[PDB]
Protein backbone atom coordinates (compact mmCIF):
# COMPACT_ATOMS: atom_id res chain seq x y z
CA UNK A 1 0.00 0.00 0.00
CA UNK A 2 2.14 2.77 -1.38
CA UNK A 3 1.26 5.64 -3.49
CA UNK A 4 -1.72 4.88 -6.25
CA UNK A 5 0.01 6.33 -9.66
CA UNK A 6 -0.63 5.02 -12.62
CA UNK A 7 -2.70 2.22 -12.82
CA UNK A 8 -5.76 -0.53 -14.51
CA UNK A 9 -8.41 -2.30 -14.36
CA UNK A 10 -10.64 -3.42 -17.76
CA UNK A 11 -13.77 -1.02 -15.54
CA UNK A 12 -11.07 2.01 -15.25
CA UNK A 13 -10.13 1.87 -18.87
CA UNK A 14 -13.73 1.79 -20.24
CA UNK A 15 -14.84 4.17 -18.27
CA UNK A 16 -12.32 6.82 -19.65
CA UNK A 17 -13.17 5.61 -23.21
CA UNK A 18 -17.10 6.42 -22.42
CA UNK A 19 -15.80 9.91 -21.24
CA UNK A 20 -13.67 10.47 -24.08
CA UNK A 21 -16.41 9.52 -26.29
CA UNK A 22 -19.23 11.31 -25.01
CA UNK A 23 -16.74 14.56 -24.92
CA UNK A 24 -15.54 14.22 -28.37
CA UNK A 25 -19.65 14.59 -29.62
CA UNK A 26 -18.74 12.92 -33.20
CA UNK A 27 -21.93 13.71 -35.40
CA UNK A 28 -23.65 10.58 -35.37
CA UNK A 29 -22.08 8.44 -33.19
CA UNK A 30 -23.52 7.27 -29.45
CA UNK A 31 -22.72 4.70 -27.21
CA UNK A 32 -23.48 3.31 -23.78
CA UNK A 33 -22.87 0.60 -21.72
CA UNK A 34 -26.17 -1.92 -22.34
CA UNK A 35 -27.22 -0.28 -18.83
CA UNK A 36 -26.04 -1.16 -16.00
CA UNK A 37 -23.66 -3.53 -17.48
CA UNK A 38 -19.93 -1.50 -18.21
CA UNK A 39 -18.87 -4.80 -20.54
CA UNK A 40 -21.20 -4.59 -22.90
CA UNK A 41 -22.31 -1.36 -25.19
CA UNK A 42 -24.75 -0.75 -27.34
CA UNK A 43 -23.81 1.68 -30.18
CA UNK A 44 -26.04 4.10 -32.54
CA UNK A 45 -24.01 5.20 -35.97
CA UNK A 46 -25.26 7.84 -38.74
CA UNK A 47 -24.46 6.38 -42.36
CA UNK A 48 -21.81 8.46 -43.13
CA UNK A 49 -22.42 12.02 -45.42
CA UNK A 50 -21.51 12.10 -48.79
CA UNK A 51 -22.51 8.57 -49.39
CA UNK A 52 -25.48 6.33 -50.14
CA UNK A 53 -25.72 5.29 -46.44
CA UNK A 54 -26.35 9.04 -45.74
CA UNK A 55 -29.97 9.38 -43.34
CA UNK A 56 -29.57 5.39 -42.58
CA UNK A 57 -28.93 4.47 -38.65
CA UNK A 58 -27.32 1.63 -37.61
CA UNK A 59 -27.69 -0.13 -34.07
CA UNK A 60 -24.68 -2.15 -32.54
CA UNK A 61 -23.20 -3.65 -29.50
CA UNK A 62 -19.47 -3.60 -28.62
CA UNK A 63 -18.42 -6.71 -26.47
CA UNK A 64 -15.72 -6.34 -24.47
CA UNK A 65 -13.61 -9.46 -22.82
CA UNK A 66 -11.58 -9.68 -20.55
CA UNK A 67 -8.42 -8.77 -21.89
CA UNK A 68 -9.55 -5.32 -22.81
CA UNK A 69 -7.85 -3.35 -24.32
CA UNK A 70 -4.69 -5.52 -25.10
CA UNK A 71 -7.98 -7.73 -27.09
CA UNK A 72 -10.48 -5.82 -29.50
CA UNK A 73 -14.17 -5.96 -28.55
CA UNK A 74 -16.69 -7.82 -30.21
CA UNK A 75 -18.28 -5.25 -32.38
CA UNK A 76 -21.67 -6.58 -34.80
CA UNK A 77 -24.67 -4.53 -35.57
CA UNK A 78 -28.21 -5.12 -34.49
CA UNK A 79 -29.39 -3.15 -37.77
CA UNK A 80 -29.03 -5.55 -40.85
CA UNK A 81 -26.16 -4.08 -42.87
CA UNK A 82 -26.11 -4.55 -46.19
CA UNK A 83 -22.43 -3.99 -46.90
CA UNK A 84 -19.46 -5.41 -48.42
CA UNK A 85 -17.66 -6.27 -45.34
CA UNK A 86 -20.84 -7.20 -43.02
CA UNK A 87 -22.64 -10.74 -42.57
CA UNK A 88 -26.30 -11.37 -42.34
CA UNK A 89 -25.70 -12.21 -38.60
CA UNK A 90 -24.48 -8.48 -38.30
CA UNK A 91 -21.08 -9.93 -37.97
CA UNK A 92 -17.86 -7.08 -39.15
CA UNK A 93 -14.60 -7.54 -41.29
CA UNK A 94 -12.52 -4.61 -40.37
CA UNK A 95 -8.80 -4.41 -40.14
CA UNK A 96 -8.69 -2.62 -36.89
CA UNK A 97 -10.85 -5.22 -34.96
CA UNK A 98 -8.32 -8.11 -35.92
CA UNK A 99 -4.78 -8.49 -36.86
CA UNK A 100 -4.71 -4.58 -37.33
CA UNK A 101 -5.88 -3.92 -33.15
CA UNK A 102 -3.62 -2.19 -30.52
CA UNK A 103 -4.62 -1.60 -27.62
CA UNK A 104 -3.50 2.20 -28.16
CA UNK A 105 -7.34 2.44 -30.04
CA UNK A 106 -10.56 3.26 -28.42
CA UNK A 107 -14.23 2.77 -28.70
CA UNK A 108 -14.61 6.24 -30.71
CA UNK A 109 -11.93 4.85 -33.22
CA UNK A 110 -13.84 1.57 -34.06
CA UNK A 111 -17.01 3.84 -34.52
CA UNK A 112 -15.42 6.30 -36.60
CA UNK A 113 -13.31 3.68 -38.44
CA UNK A 114 -16.57 1.62 -38.71
CA UNK A 115 -18.56 4.55 -40.02
CA UNK A 116 -16.49 5.49 -42.87
CA UNK A 117 -16.08 1.70 -43.80
CA UNK A 118 -20.12 2.46 -44.66
CA UNK A 119 -18.89 4.44 -47.98
CA UNK A 120 -15.36 3.07 -48.18
CA UNK A 121 -15.68 -0.72 -48.32
CA UNK A 122 -12.98 -3.08 -49.00
CA UNK A 123 -14.55 -5.43 -52.17
CA UNK A 124 -11.48 -8.08 -51.98
CA UNK A 125 -12.97 -10.71 -49.76
CA UNK A 126 -16.22 -9.70 -49.06
CA UNK A 127 -18.83 -10.86 -46.47
CA UNK A 128 -20.91 -10.05 -48.86
CA UNK A 129 -20.53 -10.67 -52.43
CA UNK A 130 -24.01 -8.96 -53.82
CA UNK A 131 -23.12 -6.19 -52.19
CA UNK A 132 -19.54 -6.24 -53.03
CA UNK A 133 -20.73 -6.67 -56.58
CA UNK A 134 -23.18 -4.30 -57.32
CA UNK A 135 -20.77 -1.00 -55.72
CA UNK A 136 -19.37 -0.64 -59.01
CA UNK A 137 -23.29 0.72 -59.68
CA UNK A 138 -24.07 3.21 -57.14
CA UNK A 139 -27.30 3.84 -58.51
CA UNK A 140 -28.46 0.15 -58.31
CA UNK A 141 -26.85 0.25 -55.07
CA UNK A 142 -28.50 2.98 -53.04
CA UNK A 143 -31.82 1.68 -54.27
CA UNK A 144 -31.17 -1.82 -53.06
CA UNK A 145 -29.65 -0.77 -50.24
CA UNK A 146 -32.80 1.52 -49.13
CA UNK A 147 -35.24 -1.37 -50.01
CA UNK A 148 -33.83 -3.86 -47.54
CA UNK A 149 -33.23 -1.30 -45.01
CA UNK A 150 -37.00 -0.43 -44.82
CA UNK A 151 -38.20 -3.97 -45.24
CA UNK A 152 -36.14 -5.13 -42.60
CA UNK A 153 -37.99 -2.29 -40.47
CA UNK A 154 -40.96 -3.36 -41.54
CA UNK A 155 -40.61 -6.83 -41.29
CA UNK A 156 -38.84 -9.24 -38.56
CA UNK B 1 -32.67 30.72 -39.95
CA UNK B 2 -30.75 33.52 -37.79
CA UNK B 3 -27.45 32.51 -35.61
CA UNK B 4 -28.60 29.15 -33.32
CA UNK B 5 -27.54 31.30 -29.73
CA UNK B 6 -29.23 29.40 -26.48
CA UNK B 7 -31.78 26.70 -27.77
CA UNK B 8 -33.22 23.65 -26.24
CA UNK B 9 -34.43 20.25 -26.66
CA UNK B 10 -35.07 17.41 -23.89
CA UNK B 11 -32.41 15.05 -25.75
CA UNK B 12 -30.09 18.40 -25.62
CA UNK B 13 -30.69 18.89 -21.51
CA UNK B 14 -30.02 15.09 -21.05
CA UNK B 15 -26.73 14.60 -23.20
CA UNK B 16 -25.46 17.86 -21.07
CA UNK B 17 -26.82 15.77 -17.87
CA UNK B 18 -24.88 12.36 -18.69
CA UNK B 19 -21.29 14.66 -18.95
CA UNK B 20 -22.04 16.94 -16.37
CA UNK B 21 -22.18 13.49 -14.36
CA UNK B 22 -19.67 11.14 -15.63
CA UNK B 23 -17.46 14.05 -15.35
CA UNK B 24 -18.35 14.91 -11.81
CA UNK B 25 -17.11 11.17 -10.59
CA UNK B 26 -19.60 11.00 -7.33
CA UNK B 27 -18.49 7.63 -5.74
CA UNK B 28 -21.01 5.01 -5.60
CA UNK B 29 -22.89 6.25 -8.28
CA UNK B 30 -23.62 5.71 -12.18
CA UNK B 31 -26.09 6.18 -14.54
CA UNK B 32 -26.40 5.45 -18.32
CA UNK B 33 -29.31 5.86 -21.15
CA UNK B 34 -30.75 1.78 -21.20
CA UNK B 35 -28.49 1.79 -24.07
CA UNK B 36 -30.30 3.21 -27.26
CA UNK B 37 -33.11 5.21 -25.13
CA UNK B 38 -32.02 8.40 -23.75
CA UNK B 39 -35.55 9.07 -22.14
CA UNK B 40 -34.65 6.06 -19.76
CA UNK B 41 -31.65 5.65 -17.78
CA UNK B 42 -30.58 2.26 -15.36
CA UNK B 43 -28.54 4.36 -12.44
CA UNK B 44 -26.84 2.33 -9.43
CA UNK B 45 -26.41 3.87 -6.40
CA UNK B 46 -24.23 1.94 -3.43
CA UNK B 47 -25.31 2.63 0.19
CA UNK B 48 -24.09 6.20 2.11
CA UNK B 49 -20.87 5.33 4.16
CA UNK B 50 -21.19 5.19 7.87
CA UNK B 51 -24.95 4.38 7.46
CA UNK B 52 -26.73 0.63 7.54
CA UNK B 53 -27.06 0.91 4.43
CA UNK B 54 -23.16 0.40 3.70
CA UNK B 55 -21.76 -2.13 1.24
CA UNK B 56 -25.89 -2.61 -0.18
CA UNK B 57 -26.18 -1.94 -4.14
CA UNK B 58 -29.22 -0.38 -5.46
CA UNK B 59 -30.08 -0.31 -8.78
CA UNK B 60 -32.97 2.06 -10.46
CA UNK B 61 -34.63 3.73 -13.40
CA UNK B 62 -35.39 7.30 -14.09
CA UNK B 63 -37.79 7.65 -16.64
CA UNK B 64 -37.50 11.63 -18.25
CA UNK B 65 -41.17 12.62 -19.44
CA UNK B 66 -42.06 15.07 -22.22
CA UNK B 67 -41.74 18.01 -20.21
CA UNK B 68 -38.06 17.30 -18.84
CA UNK B 69 -36.81 19.72 -16.96
CA UNK B 70 -39.75 21.47 -16.18
CA UNK B 71 -41.33 17.96 -15.12
CA UNK B 72 -39.23 15.33 -12.79
CA UNK B 73 -38.06 12.13 -13.89
CA UNK B 74 -39.76 8.60 -12.28
CA UNK B 75 -37.27 7.29 -9.97
CA UNK B 76 -37.69 3.71 -9.26
CA UNK B 77 -36.21 1.40 -7.40
CA UNK B 78 -35.64 -2.40 -9.51
CA UNK B 79 -33.49 -3.51 -6.47
CA UNK B 80 -35.97 -4.16 -3.83
CA UNK B 81 -35.27 -1.12 -0.82
CA UNK B 82 -36.09 -1.72 2.53
CA UNK B 83 -36.56 1.81 3.45
CA UNK B 84 -39.23 4.27 4.82
CA UNK B 85 -40.04 6.40 2.25
CA UNK B 86 -39.41 3.89 -0.22
CA UNK B 87 -42.69 0.97 -1.22
CA UNK B 88 -42.72 -2.63 -2.34
CA UNK B 89 -43.07 -1.34 -5.72
CA UNK B 90 -39.86 0.87 -5.80
CA UNK B 91 -41.66 4.09 -5.76
CA UNK B 92 -39.73 7.07 -4.03
CA UNK B 93 -41.60 9.72 -1.60
CA UNK B 94 -38.35 12.34 -1.99
CA UNK B 95 -39.22 15.75 -1.52
CA UNK B 96 -37.29 16.73 -5.24
CA UNK B 97 -38.86 14.77 -6.89
CA UNK B 98 -42.44 16.22 -6.34
CA UNK B 99 -43.84 19.30 -4.59
CA UNK B 100 -39.82 20.34 -4.72
CA UNK B 101 -38.59 19.62 -7.98
CA UNK B 102 -37.15 22.84 -9.92
CA UNK B 103 -36.05 22.56 -13.25
CA UNK B 104 -32.55 23.72 -11.94
CA UNK B 105 -31.96 19.98 -10.71
CA UNK B 106 -30.45 17.50 -12.55
CA UNK B 107 -29.87 13.80 -12.32
CA UNK B 108 -26.53 14.07 -10.10
CA UNK B 109 -28.69 15.56 -7.51
CA UNK B 110 -31.62 13.63 -7.65
CA UNK B 111 -28.88 10.83 -7.02
CA UNK B 112 -26.61 12.53 -4.80
CA UNK B 113 -30.10 13.47 -2.48
CA UNK B 114 -31.39 9.69 -2.64
CA UNK B 115 -28.10 8.09 -1.80
CA UNK B 116 -28.40 10.49 1.60
CA UNK B 117 -31.95 9.51 2.07
CA UNK B 118 -31.10 6.16 2.59
CA UNK B 119 -29.01 7.20 6.05
CA UNK B 120 -31.48 10.03 6.02
CA UNK B 121 -35.48 9.16 5.90
CA UNK B 122 -37.86 11.23 6.81
CA UNK B 123 -40.10 8.77 9.11
CA UNK B 124 -43.14 11.43 8.98
CA UNK B 125 -45.44 9.73 6.96
CA UNK B 126 -43.36 6.43 5.38
CA UNK B 127 -44.40 4.36 2.82
CA UNK B 128 -42.48 1.47 5.00
CA UNK B 129 -44.40 1.60 8.06
CA UNK B 130 -41.76 -1.07 9.26
CA UNK B 131 -39.26 0.35 8.06
CA UNK B 132 -40.06 3.71 9.80
CA UNK B 133 -40.83 1.71 13.14
CA UNK B 134 -37.41 0.26 13.33
CA UNK B 135 -35.09 3.23 12.74
CA UNK B 136 -34.93 3.64 16.17
CA UNK B 137 -33.20 0.38 16.44
CA UNK B 138 -30.53 0.59 14.42
CA UNK B 139 -28.79 -2.83 15.21
CA UNK B 140 -32.32 -4.81 14.80
CA UNK B 141 -32.70 -2.69 11.73
CA UNK B 142 -29.38 -3.40 9.99
CA UNK B 143 -30.08 -7.10 10.96
CA UNK B 144 -33.56 -6.73 9.20
CA UNK B 145 -32.27 -4.74 6.18
CA UNK B 146 -29.50 -7.35 5.38
CA UNK B 147 -31.83 -10.32 5.88
CA UNK B 148 -33.75 -9.32 3.28
CA UNK B 149 -31.55 -7.80 0.79
CA UNK B 150 -29.35 -11.10 0.74
CA UNK B 151 -32.99 -12.90 0.51
CA UNK B 152 -33.82 -11.01 -2.27
CA UNK B 153 -30.97 -11.91 -4.38
CA UNK B 154 -31.51 -15.64 -3.97
CA UNK B 155 -35.16 -15.70 -4.47
CA UNK B 156 -37.40 -14.06 -7.05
Amino acid sequence: MTTSKERHSVSKRLQQELRTLLMSGDPGITAFPDGDNLFKWVATLDGPKDTVYESLKYKLTLEFPSDYPYKPPVVKFTTPCWHPNVDQSGNICLDILKENWTASYDVRTILLSLQSLLGEPNNASPLNAQAADMWSNQTEYKKVLHEKYKTAQSDK
